[PDB]
């Protein structure tokens, strides 16, 4: 790896990941891009040099730190016109950061309209000296990061508005299409004998995937960047912009192993060897593998999951048990999606700087409607109850700034406000369903809420929620170069954005 | 109403039936089509006057008679390019069939391409002089018809390939729009004391609707034109092209009552009277209802159907205790559905003229692989699982030519060989259902079996099932206006489509 002081120069470059070749947008040369490390408490600073050269992929960019909470440092966080405006092409722009009290898995990836999806997207590990799972397992390196991605052979900007799945499901970013001639396929190391952290962070932008690798269970120790009880299961459905740790313990006999990461929809199973890689144990031929799955008996599900260390939900143990409860209703008019009866449009001044140059209430920040302002130091619900007026479920929701507990998990009519997981991205599941969660306001600043599905995002399924208007100037100081980015961006012409 | 004899001109028009004006296909001056009716044994003929004159909405034309079996009449069925070639503009073609053992609730709509949802759809009603169910109800006649439609404010070609629900739902033709100016509601009068027999017809296109009535219960007594068991219930969901009779006993206090038709997906509630009608007892105030709805305290099951004569099953009591089993498996690339792995492209030369040509065998009849040649007097099963590899669901499948034991309902995971309701259009369900019907093979000729929501059978959703390939020729004598039609058709401009 690099990290944690690097340069990132943004491309276009054609690419081939699953034997199709075509122009994307790379990040060293690379899609996914490459991984960056440091250990906690180590300060970031990342120089993200745009030299993008395509307009159809947007020349623009902005990146995002997923998982991070960016506790003043709020201009740093990426969301175009929620945060910043967009780095312009030819241009340069430090994010500089720290991360005093977090370490796990993490990605990056662009957060403007939906450019990751053509490229923009890398995982981001931070490691513990100290981690307290350190003793359940070997080796944690380089080769234990798996990323999951969807690829589409068209372009985002080219193709359907909802794109019905991907072409082909990529792990560390090698993956077969349906076509006659077979690409390569992704193979992952281990030594029998051995337990092996391995970290798995989903990059998609859009499907969920099934992941299990075959004769061998997970053990989760980490979910979005949150230390877990240890869990073992033998098949994990893993949602847009998950992560999750689970040690393996190569304990089978030295051979080639499937790993299947089956998406929801589009060109699901494994005919040919699509939505599969390979775990290869040191000393098995070089074939694929001939292993096969078996209908899993401890499927993940993730009220199963809890924090190591106790985690107190914040509130009282009631349903609306806060000091602001929101209940958001979704809906959708076949092109873009609503909150509250409002469709997301971001601003040409973002957020953040409309809050800076002094608006501090709902009624005065734009987008109206959209913008929801919270008091600090409180304790906050939100449910997201799911409906077949909107599409596409189920919707996995992303509250940047912070980790939330999920006092009610899909397919679950249970509270819990003793002992849930807390994390950053979770499913809102399917008509039933009324996914809740809470979180205390102890970061000030405006943060996006939002669909990670990118295409929902990007036909307006987001809020902002903006904590503590009247410190947030004061909490986040903005360097200068941040300042000089609308400038810049607001000059340049329609053709090179 | 008009039948058994009539003529049925079809024109374009200009329509306004929820407020919004727009040119539409209607038929003798009207959308929905007029009521048709006879009675059991009669001899119906019917002389669709082509005067179409907008090519957008198609100038051809083909009338499919949803339910009735066509024994013998099989070049009357319908499906363009199945059955016959599309009727064009300035010709006249009459559809003659008798209908000897069939009495119940019905509808005629397009059976080319969309244009059904453009407005070439309205019901049919056969009566029984010696009704079984006579004695429960006093009243049955044109005023107690109640069709659904989804309605389109842009035409079925101008829109999405796939529309996010309809803009408005028309009870008897009439209902409100998400608009400032509400427009006239349809009222149902019925007189205090008397008991009803409603006849529902879904004429939708595309979604689902859960139907109920303020106050009141409802006795179903037919399902698809089969005469069932009595089953109170107090609401229903009606799929796409399906029936019910029930009666409703006019017993509450003299007032308006709010009729309810609550669609899938789309503009659902009930807002500003949308997806509603009126219910008015003679001598209630000229007004909307202020009636208020409650939860369904028993809401149809299908599983709880069962046909008032005896019907047996056909075949033995276990999966696969028949002549013919068939599992079809859907799937969907983005703009086609396929069921295995064949989407439905319809033929130049109808079905039936290649079979009335020599074409007996499956490998001969084209398209490849979408046409099943089935033995005659067998019983043949058929399931239909769901699968998020065809999104829509639930698709609700229509067989022609006959009525099917639904012997496993969407939902359910029993399977009834005893005494299951036989119908003709089905739910399949939602992933995890394995929705299973069985028929006998009684009546020679080639017959559609296809998903009904109508968008998905233009995209290709549909197979044919060609029975008893060897007698078709002597069993289904062809009229000579019906060996016309596509030498005619073959002649057309594609302007003149
Ligand atoms: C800027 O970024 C854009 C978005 O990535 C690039 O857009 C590309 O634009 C080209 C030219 O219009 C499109 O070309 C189409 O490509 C297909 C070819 O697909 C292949 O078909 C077979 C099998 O499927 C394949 O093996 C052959 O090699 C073909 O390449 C054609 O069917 C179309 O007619 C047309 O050629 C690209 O599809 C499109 N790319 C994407 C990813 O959407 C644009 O080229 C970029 N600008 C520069 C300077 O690179
Ligand atoms: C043949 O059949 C076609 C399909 O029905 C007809 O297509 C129509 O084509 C026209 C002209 O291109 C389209 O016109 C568009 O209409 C809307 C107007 O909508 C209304 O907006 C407000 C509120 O929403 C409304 O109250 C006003 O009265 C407007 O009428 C415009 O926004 C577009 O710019 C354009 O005018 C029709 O939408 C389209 N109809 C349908 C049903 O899709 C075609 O006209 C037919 N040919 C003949 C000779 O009648
Ligand atoms: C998803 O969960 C949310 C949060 O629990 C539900 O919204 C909440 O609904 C409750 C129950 O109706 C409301 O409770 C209150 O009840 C009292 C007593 O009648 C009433 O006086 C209050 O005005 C209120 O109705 C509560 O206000 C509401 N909370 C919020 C923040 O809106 C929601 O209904 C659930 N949605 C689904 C589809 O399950
Ligand atoms: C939906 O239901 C259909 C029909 O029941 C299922 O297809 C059937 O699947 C069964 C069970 O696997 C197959 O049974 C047979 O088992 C014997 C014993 O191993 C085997 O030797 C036979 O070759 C056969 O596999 C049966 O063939 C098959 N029937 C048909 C017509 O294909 C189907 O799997 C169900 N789908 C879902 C998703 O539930
Ligand atoms: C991995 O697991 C599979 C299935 O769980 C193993 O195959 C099973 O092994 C038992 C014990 O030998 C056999 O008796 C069963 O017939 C097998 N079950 C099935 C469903 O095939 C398999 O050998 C293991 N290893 C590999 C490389 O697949
Ligand atoms: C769905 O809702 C969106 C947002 O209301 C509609 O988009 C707006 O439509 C009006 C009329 O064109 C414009 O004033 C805005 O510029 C639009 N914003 C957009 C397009 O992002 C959209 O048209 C609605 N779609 C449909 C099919 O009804
Ligand atoms: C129709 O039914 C509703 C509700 O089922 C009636 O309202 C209920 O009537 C009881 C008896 O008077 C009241 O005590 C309850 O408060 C009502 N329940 C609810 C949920 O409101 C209603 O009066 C009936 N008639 C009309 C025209 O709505
Ligand atoms: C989905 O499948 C359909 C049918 O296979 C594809 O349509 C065919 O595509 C090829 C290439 O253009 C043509 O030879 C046929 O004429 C097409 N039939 C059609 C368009 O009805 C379709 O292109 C596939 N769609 C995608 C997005 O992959
Ligand atoms: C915020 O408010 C609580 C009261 O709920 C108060 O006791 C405390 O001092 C504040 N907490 C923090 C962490 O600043
Ligand atoms: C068809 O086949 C059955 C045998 O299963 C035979 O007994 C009978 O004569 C035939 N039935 C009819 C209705 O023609
Ligand atoms: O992550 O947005
Ligand atoms: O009915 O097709
Ligand atoms: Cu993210
Ligand atoms: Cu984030
Ligand atoms: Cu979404
Ligand atoms: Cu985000
Ligand atoms: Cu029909
Ligand atoms: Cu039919
Ligand atoms: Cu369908
Ligand atoms: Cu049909
Ligand atoms: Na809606
Ligand atoms: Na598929
Ligand atoms: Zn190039
Ligand atoms: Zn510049
Ligand atoms: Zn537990
Ligand atoms: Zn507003
Ligand atoms: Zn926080
Ligand atoms: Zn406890
Ligand atoms: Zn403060
Ligand atoms: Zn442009
Ligand atoms: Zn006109
Ligand atoms: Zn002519
Ligand atoms: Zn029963
Ligand atoms: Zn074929
Ligand atoms: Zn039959
Ligand atoms: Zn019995
Ligand atoms: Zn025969
Ligand atoms: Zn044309």
């Amino acid at each position: 790896a690099i990290g944690p002081v690097a340069d990132l120069t943004l491309t276009n470059a054609q690419v081939s990941p699953d034997g199709f070749a075509r122009e994307a947008v790379v990040v060293n040369g690379i899609t996914p891009a490459p991984l960056i490390t440091g250990n906690k408490g180590d300060r970031f600073q990342l120089n993200v040099i745009d030299q993008l050269t395509n307009h159809t992929m947007l020349k623009t960019s902005s990146i995002h730190w997923h998982g991070f909470f960016q506790q003043g440092t709020n201009w740093a966080d990426g969301p175009a016109f929620v945060n910043q405006c967009p780095i312009a092409s030819g241009h340069s722009f430090l994010y500089d950061f720290q991360v005093p009290d977090q370490a796990g898995t993490f990605w990056y990836h662009s957060h403007l309209s939906t450019q990751y999806c053509d490229g923009l997207r890398g995982p981001f590990v931070v490691y513990d000296p100290n981690d307290p799972h350190a003793s359940l397992y070997d080796i944690d390196n380089d080769d234990t990061v798996i990323t999951l991605a969807d690829w589409y052979h068209v372009a985002a900007k080219l193709g359907p508005r909802f794109p019905f799945g991907s072409d082909s499901t990529l792990i560390n970013g090698l993956g077969r299409t349906t076509g006659i001639a077979p690409s390569d396929l992704a193979v992952i190391k281990v030594t029998q004998g051995k337990r092996y952290r391995f970290r798995l962070v989903s990059l998609s932008c859009d499907p969920n995937h099934t992941f299990s690798i075959d004769n061998h269970t997970m053990t989760i120790i980490e979910a979005d960047s949150i230390n877990t009880q240890p869990l073992e299961v033998d098949s994990i459905q893993i949602f847009a912009a998950q992560r999750y740790s689970f040690v393996l313990d190569a304990s089978q006999p030295v051979d080639n192993y499937w790993i299947r990461a089956n998406p929801a929809f589009g060109n699901t199973g494994f005919a040919g060897g699509i939505n599969s890689a390979i775990l290869r144990y040191d000393g098995a031929p070089e074939i694929e593998p001939t292993s096969v799955q078996t209908t899993p008996t401890k499927p993940l599900n993730e009220v199963d999951l809890h924090p190591l260390s106790p985690m107190p939900v914040p509130g009282s143990p009631e349903p609306g048990g806060v000091d602001k409860p929101l209940n958001l209703v979704f809906n959708f008019n076949g092109t873009n999606f609503f909150i509250n009866d409002h469709t997301f449009v971001p601003p040409s001044v973002p957020v953040l700087l409309q809050i800076l140059s002094g608006a501090q209430a709902a009624q005065d920040l734009v987008p109206e409607g959209s913008v929801f302002v919270l008091p600090s130091n409180s304790s906050i619900e939100i449910s997201f109850p799911a409906t077949a007026n909107a599409p596409g479920f189920p919707h996995p929701f992303h509250l940047h700034g912070h980790a939330f507990a999920v006092v009610r998990s899909a397919g679950s009519s249970v509270y819990n406000y003793d002992n849930p997981i807390f994390r950053d991205v979770v499913s809102t599941g399917q008509p039933g369903d009324n996914v809740t969660i809470r979180f205390e306001t102890n970061n000030p600043g405006p943060w996006f809420l939002h669909c990670h599905i990118d295409f929902h995002l990007d036909a307006g399924f987001a809020v902002v929620m903006a904590e503590d208007t009247p410190d947030t100037k004061a909490a986040n100081p903005v360097p200068q170069a941040w300042s000089d980015l609308c400038p810049i961006y607001d000059a340049l012409d329609p053709s090179d954005l």
